[PDB]
């Protein structure tokens, strides 16, 4: 029976919804949880302490394959161990996070699927919802590798593209009140990257920009089901299916340092029809929106 760990950093749509897919593939791949297959999965509640408990007791149990779901659980994972392979899903930017030294030869124990996608994807939105804003704020967990790059990405749009950007960088969720309510009468739109601290707390988020009639537009969907306005994001489930197929191949014997790091080109706009009629838009005529009521 293989022994398989999941290190998942807390419970937020996008992070769930790779664990579900990565199950999904291992099952019609034949590998079924209490039959030849063992999964013990393990939840930090998004403390970072845990993270590294967790990765910690998966080497000393001597796993036979550790799925890692986000930067920081990946990281915990990698430096718990260099030998038990090592599948992602969910991590913005690998290389910066220091888990393979390339995408395509990976030359460590890690490899899996990066949630990657471009900042232009929601910044595009920004001619549908906002089409007049020329100052964008972004709220970030200074802490994440994954959020600084995106950031950093932000910028360098904003240099390029005529806009200003106002950071509010934070560390706990106790900041999230302040961080937000400072943002209120500095910005036109709010832009959240997929940053972990910040998507947990969505729901604060949305309440004070809607208030305050701020659209948000956020990377990935699980926000927008939180009370975002709209994305133009990936599908977490497939990207966990995906690594779920990767786990297949280093169950059946292949190597995790020569296999290429996956990512998605495929995004779908999602708003969230609650938050446009509270902030009094009408839905767009484009075809391609899906519309989500909040969770
Ligand atoms: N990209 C994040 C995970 C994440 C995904 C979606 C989000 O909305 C937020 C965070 C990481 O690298 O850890």
């Amino acid at each position: 029976v293989k022994k398989i760990g999941i290190t998942q950093l807390v419970e937020h749509p996008a992070l769930d919804a790779t664990r579900t897919g990565f199950v999904k593939a291992l099952e019609k791949n034949g590998f079924k949880d209490g039959e030849n297959i063992d999964i013990d999965f393990q939840n930090a509640q998004n403390d970072m302490p845990t993270t590294q408990s967790i990765a910690s007791k998966f080497a000393s149990d001597k796993k036979d394959l550790i799925f890692a779901i986000s930067t920081p659980s990946a990281q915990a994972a990698f430096n718990a161990t260099k030998d038990i392979p090592i599948l992602i899903t969910a991590v913005s930017d690998p290389v910066a996070a220091g888990l393979v030294k390339t995408l395509e030869k990976p030359g460590t124990n890690v490899s899996g699927t990066s949630d990657f996608v471009s900042v232009d994807k929601g910044l595009e939105l920004l001619k549908i919802f906002a089409p007049k804003a020329k100052t964008i704020g972004v709220m970030y967990n200074t802490s994440e590798v994954n959020s600084k790059v995106q950031v950093d990405a932000l910028k360098e749009y904003a240099s390029k593209n005529g806009f200003k950007v106002v950071e509010k960088g934070i560390t706990t969720s106790n900041e999230v009140n302040q961080g937000i309510s400072s943002l209120v009468g500095k910005i036109d739109v709010l832009y959240v990257p997929t940053d972990n601290l910040v998507a947990s707390s969505m729901p604060i988020v949305s309440k004070i920009a809607t208030e305050n009639k701020i659209p948000v537009i956020a990377a990935e969907s699980g926000p927008v089901e939180k009370g975002a306005l709209a994305c133009q994001g990936i599908n977490y489930e497939k990207l966990g299916y995906k690594t779920g197929e990767m786990a297949v191949k280093i169950l059946n014997g292949e190597s995790v340092s020569d296999m290429p790091v996956a990512t998605s080109d495929d995004t779908d706009i999602i708003v969230n029809e609650d938050i446009l009629k509270a902030l009094g838009m009408e839905k767009p005529s484009n075809e391609n929106i899906s519309y989500v009521k909040t969770k």
